[PDB]
C-alpha cells in the first residue's frame, strides 16, 4: 500500500493549501484596511504639491515635468543624489558596499537597495548564488550547532538548580522560555536598540527592521549601514556578526512556532472531531 | 572526553567560515569589477541630464531644482500599491520571506502586523511548500521509475545512472520552471531573454531584489496571468529548495574530494622529501 498513505498526503497538503490561501486573504483585507488610508491622503497632497509647480512655471512643456519624473525615479533605482548643492558623490559599489551585496546575495536576504545593472553583473548574481546560498548553508547551520551547544552548557546548569521537590517533560517548558527571553534579548531588543541610536531610527523601526532582515525577508525600506551619517565602523562589522547569529537564532524561533502549529493543528483538528460527537448532547 | 568532539566542531564551522569570508571577498571584487562602470557612466550621465534641464527651460532655475527633488524623494517613500490584489501579493511576499520590497509597510500599525503576520505565516507556509515538495518528488518517482527501466535492461549499469537521472531532472526541472516561465515574462512583461532568467532566479531563491518584479508595472494583465505566477512560485519554490539542496550535497561531494586531494598532495611531499 504505495498509494494509500499518498491518497492521505495529498488530502493534508490539500487542506494546508486552502489554510494559506485563506491566511493570505485575511491578511491582504488587514494590510489594506492599514495602508489604503495614509496612500490616498498622500497620493491626493502629493497633487496638491504637483499643480503648485504646473502652474508656478507655465514655461515648462508640462508634459515634460512627469517625463522627468520618470527619469529621476528610473535613476534612484541606481541610488543617485542629483543636485548642485551636492555633486560629489559617495559609491554604491565600493570595495565595502559590494561586500554587503553579495552578502544580501548569499543570505537570501536581498534587500535590494544595491542589484545589479550590467548584463555580467546579473549573470554572476545569478551563478554567485546558485552556488553561495548553499555555501552559506553550511555555515549557518554551524553557526546553528555552535550556539546550540553554548545554550546546553547553559540548562544543564539551570536545569540542575532549578530540581525542587521536578518532572521532566515540563522543565522542558522552561528551557524554551529562557531560550525566547534570553535569544529576544541578545538578537532583537539589544540590536534594536543600537540601531535605534545610531541610525536614528525609531523604536518600532528598529525591531522591525530586526525582523525583516533576521527573517530574510528583506523588503530593504529600512537598511543597516544604508545612509552616509558617521558610521564608527566599530558598527557595521559587528553588524555582520549579529547577521550571521541573528538569522541561526530566528531558524530555530521559526522551526519551533512550526512545531507550535503543528500541535495546535492537532488540538483543532481533535476538538471538531470532539465539537462534532458532541453537536448538542 | 566530551570537549574533544566539540574542538572537532569548532574547526569544522572556522574553516566554513574562512571559506564563505573569502567567498565574500572573491564575490565583493567581482561585483565592484562589474558594476564600478556603469555607475560612474551614470553619474556623469546624470549631471549632464541635470544641468541639461536648466539650459533647455530657462523657465527653470537652480534653486528651484533642488526642491522638485526633494519633493520626489519624498514620494518615493511612498510610491494605488493597497488595491484589494497588491495587498495580497505583500501577503506573499512576507510569507515566503521574497520580499520584493516594491510594496512596503508604512504606517506604524502595518509594520507591527507585519511582523506577527510573517512570524506565523513563515512556518505556515513552509509546511505548504513542504508537502507541495513532496507531491511534486512522489510525481517526478513515477517519472523516473519509467525512465529507470527503458535505460536498465541494455547499456552501462547501475552506479552510474543515477547521475544520468539527476540531469533528467535538473534539465527538465529548468524547462518548466525556468525556462519555460522566463519566456512568458519576456512576452507579457516585456523583459529581455536575460532579464527574465535573472527574474526567476532571485526570486525563486528567495532573494528577492525586487529591482524586477512580475506584475508590478502598469501593463494590461490577462487575468489569468497573475494566478498563474502565483502557482508557478508555490511549486518553483519547491523545485529550487530542492536544487539548492542538491548544490549543497555536490558541495559536500567536492569539499571531500579536495580535502583528500589536499592529503595526497601532502603525502607526496612528504616522503618525495624523505628522498634525499
Ligand atoms: C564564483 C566565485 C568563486 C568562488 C571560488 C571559491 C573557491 C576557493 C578555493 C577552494 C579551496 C578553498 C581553500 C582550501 C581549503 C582546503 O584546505 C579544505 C580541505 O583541507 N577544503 C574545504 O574545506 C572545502 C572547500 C571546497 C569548496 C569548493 C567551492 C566550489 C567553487 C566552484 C567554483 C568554480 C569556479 C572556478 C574559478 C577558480
Ligand atoms: C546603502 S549602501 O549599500 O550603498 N552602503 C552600505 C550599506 C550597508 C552596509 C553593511 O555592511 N550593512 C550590514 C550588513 C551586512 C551584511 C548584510 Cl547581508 C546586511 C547588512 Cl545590513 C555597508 C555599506
Ligand atoms: C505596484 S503593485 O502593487 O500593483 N505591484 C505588483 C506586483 C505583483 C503583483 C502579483 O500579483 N504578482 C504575482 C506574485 C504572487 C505572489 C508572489 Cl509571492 C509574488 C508575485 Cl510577483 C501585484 C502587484
Ligand atoms: C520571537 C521574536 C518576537 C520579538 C518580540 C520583541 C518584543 C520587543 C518589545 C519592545 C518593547
Ligand atoms: C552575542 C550577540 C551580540 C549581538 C550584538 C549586535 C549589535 C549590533
Ligand atoms: C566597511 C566594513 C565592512 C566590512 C567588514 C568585513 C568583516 C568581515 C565579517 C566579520 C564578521
Ligand atoms: C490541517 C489544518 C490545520 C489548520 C490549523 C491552522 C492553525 C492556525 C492557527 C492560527 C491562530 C491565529
Ligand atoms: C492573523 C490572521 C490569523 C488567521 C487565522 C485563521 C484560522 C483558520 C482556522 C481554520 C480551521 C480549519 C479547521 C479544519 C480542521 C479539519
Ligand atoms: C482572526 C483575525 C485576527 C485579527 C487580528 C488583527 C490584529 C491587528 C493588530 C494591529 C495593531
Ligand atoms: C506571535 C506573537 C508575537 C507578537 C510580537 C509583537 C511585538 C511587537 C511590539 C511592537 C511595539
Ligand atoms: C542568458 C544567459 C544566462 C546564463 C545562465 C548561467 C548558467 C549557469
Ligand atoms: C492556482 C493558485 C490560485 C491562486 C489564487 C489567487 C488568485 C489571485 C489573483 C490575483 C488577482
Ligand atoms: C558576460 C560577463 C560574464 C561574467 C561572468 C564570468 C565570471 C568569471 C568568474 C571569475 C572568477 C574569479
Ligand atoms: C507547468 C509549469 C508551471 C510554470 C508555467
Ligand atoms: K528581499
Ligand atoms: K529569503
Ligand atoms: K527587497
Ligand atoms: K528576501
Amino acid at each position: 500500500s504505495d498509494s494509500a498513505i499518498n491518497v492521505m498526503k495529498w488530502k493534508t497538503v490539500s487542506t494546508i493549501f486552502l489554510v494559506v490561501v485563506l491566511y493570505l486573504i485575511i491578511g491582504a483585507t488587514v494590510f489594506k484596511a492599514l495602508e489604503q488610508p495614509q496612500e490616498i491622503s498622500q497620493r491626493t497632497t502629493i497633487v496638491i504639491q504637483r499643480e503648485k509647480f504646473l502652474r508656478a512655471h507655465p514655461c515648462v512643456s508640462d508634459q515634460e515635468l512627469d517625463e522627468l519624473i520618470q527619469q529621476i525615479v528610473a535613476a534612484i533605482n541606481a541610488g543617485i543624489i542629483p543636485l548642485g548643492a551636492s555633486s560629489n558623490q559617495v559609491s554604491h559599489w565600493d570595495l565595502g558596499s559590494s561586500f554587503f551585496f553579495a552578502g544580501t546575495v548569499i543570505t537570501t536576504i536581498g534587500f535590494g537597495n544595491i542589484s545589479p545593472r550590467t548584463e555580467g553583473g546579473k549573470i554572476f548574481c545569478i551563478i554567485y548564488a546558485l552556488l553561495g546560498i548553499p555555501l552559506f548553508g553550511f555555515l549557518l547551520a554551524g553557526v546553528g550547532d555552535q550556539l546550540g551547544t553554548i545554550f546546553g552548557k547553559g540548562i544543564a546548569k539551570v536545569e540542575d538548580t532549578f530540581i525542587k521537590w521536578v518532572s521532566q517533560t515540563k522543565i522542558r517548558i522552561i528551557s524554551t522560555i529562557i531560550f525566547i527571553l534570553f535569544g529576544c534579548v541578545l538578537f532583537v531588543a539589544l540590536p534594536a536598540v543600537i540601531f535605534k541610536h545610531i541610525e536614528g531610527w525609531s523604536a518600532l523601526d528598529a525591531i522591525y527592521f530586526v525582523v525583516i532582515t533576521l527573517t530574510t525577508i528583506g523588503f530593504g525600506d529600512y537598511v543597516a549601514g544604508g545612509s552616509d551619517i558617521e558610521y564608527l565602523d566599530f558598527y557595521k562589522p559587528v553588524v555582520w556578526f549579529w547577521i550571521l547569529v541573528g538569522l541561526a537564532y530566528f531558524a530555530a524561533v521559526l522551526s519551533m512556532i512550526g512545531d507550535w502549529l503543528r500541535v495546535i493543528a492537532k488540538k483543532t483538528k481533535e476538538a471538531v472531531g470532539e465539537f462534532r460527537a458532541h453537536a448538542a448532547e
